[PDB]
């Protein structure tokens, strides 16, 4: 089908980062994942920040509107949908901080239905085209099995809702998936695939502060000359997924819009101590703050990896440049993969230095993106302004 362009919009971005949904170049994406909803012990899914999500008024949002109305970033996401009919939005549930919360609701049938019903409720009230589940990660086979059951329960609730509105759209079920063999090898990949529209493979965080040696954090291919610099590779993951029965065109390659740093290092693949500063938190740098003054950039086109290194501070930052992004685009194209996904929208550069723009153009452009109309009708929404299509 065409290629997908998937981005994570993080709801805490509206604070210190100053990134609002209005700043998204909507025409370069097919799918926005709104992160992150949290999970109650009952299985009930709920919004993590009602201020950012529903309450904050933006310019254009009236104070005096009749009826029960939604504002926040949810309204802004619907506005984007109205204006770009090829743009779909999904409610992303879980993520790193919240993943502890999956195990208990997921272990029972009651828990699983509460999850499914409450997530569907959120979807149809807030105007989303589907839900994305990011359990990072199922610790073992039991959990992996429960996760398959969780997916089934959600897929049934979705379909049941579509059945209630035969002429309306179908809805999406998506997940973020592991690139590390020790995590994906315990999942029942072929089983899960039956329920999903597509797989956003988290092909990044291959290295970080948790290691003892500086490594490439999102490279495609392993290094034969320096194996220590590539603990992982996305190619290993993609190939294993396909062997397990997952179709290449349903796998979306996750790409970092940030870099991880290593301090007091002689270079890639050597020991390091500490991670230095960061754009917002230590050890992590936004792509848009790169390159750092005094750092030299090295591009390993063959393994598709890049990093900066400042000889004087002995500081290493593993992150992708435009060159390397075009190389990952190459890879998506060559292997007929489902598209590109990025974490996350606040940190890309604009214009010709944008990693997202580089990949979309390397995919043949916006015309080669999957064309699938989003859903604007939400007749069962509790929110007046949304079910009326945000007339205002």
């Amino acid at each position: 089908g065409g290629f997908r362009s998937v981005v994570y919009f993080v709801n805490w971005a509206i604070y210190g980062r100053g990134h609002n949904p209005q700043d998204l170049k909507a025409d370069q994406f097919t799918h926005i994942l709104y992160a992150f909803a949290n999970i109650r012990p009952s299985g009930e899914v709920y919004l993590s920040d009602t201020w950012a999500d529903t309450d904050k008024h933006y310019p254009g949002d009236k104070w005096d509107e009749p009826g029960n109305n939604v504002y926040g970033c949810i309204k802004q996401m619907y506005l984007l949908k109205k204006n770009n009919r090829n743009l779909k939005t999904l409610l992303s549930i879980g993520g790193w901080t919240y993943s502890p919360n999956f195990k208990t609701p997921a272990s029972t049938e009651e828990g699983r239905k509460k999850f499914a019903d409450t997530s569907l409720k959120l979807m149809k009230d807030l105007g989303f085209d589907g839900i994305d589940i990011d359990w990072q990660y199922p610790e073992d086979e039991k959990q992996a099995n429960d996760f398959v059951l969780l997916l089934k329960a959600c897929r049934e609730a979705l379909d049941a809702y579509s059945a209630k509105h035969p002429n309306g759209k179908k809805f999406l079920l998506t997940i973020a998936s592991p690139a590390g063999p020790q995590n994906y090898n315990k999942l029942k990949l072929a089983e899960m695939d039956k329920y999903l529209d597509f797989w956003n493979l988290m092909a990044y965080d291959f290295s970080g502060s948790w290691d003892k040696v500086s490594g490439h954090m999102s490279n495609v291919f392993p290094s034969t000359t320096k194996p220590e610099s590539t603990p992982f590779s996305s190619d290993k993951a993609v190939k294993d997924y396909i062997k397990a029965g997952v179709p290449a065109n349903k796998i979306v390659l996750g790409m970092p819009l940030y870099g991880r740093a290593f301090a007091s290092t002689d270079g890639i693949g050597t020991s390091f101590n500490g991670v230095g500063g960061g754009s917002w938190e230590n050890g992590v740098w936004d792509y848009k703050d790169m390159p750092q003054q005094g750092a030299q950039v090295t591009e390993l086109e063959d393994i598709a990896a890049s990093y900066s290194y400042d000889k004087n501070k002995r500081y290493l930052i593993s992150y992708d440049t435009v060159k390397i992004a075009g190389k990952k685009a190459e890879y998506i194209t060559k292997n007929g993969m489902g598209g590109g996904m990025w974490w996350e929208s606040s940190s890309d550069k604009t214009g010709n230095e944008s990693l997202v723009g580089t990949v979309v153009n390397g995919l043949g452009g916006t015309g080669k993106l999957e064309q699938r109309e989003n859903e604007l009708s939400y007749p069962e929404s509790v929110y007046d302004n949304l079910k009326n299509g945000m007339p205002s």
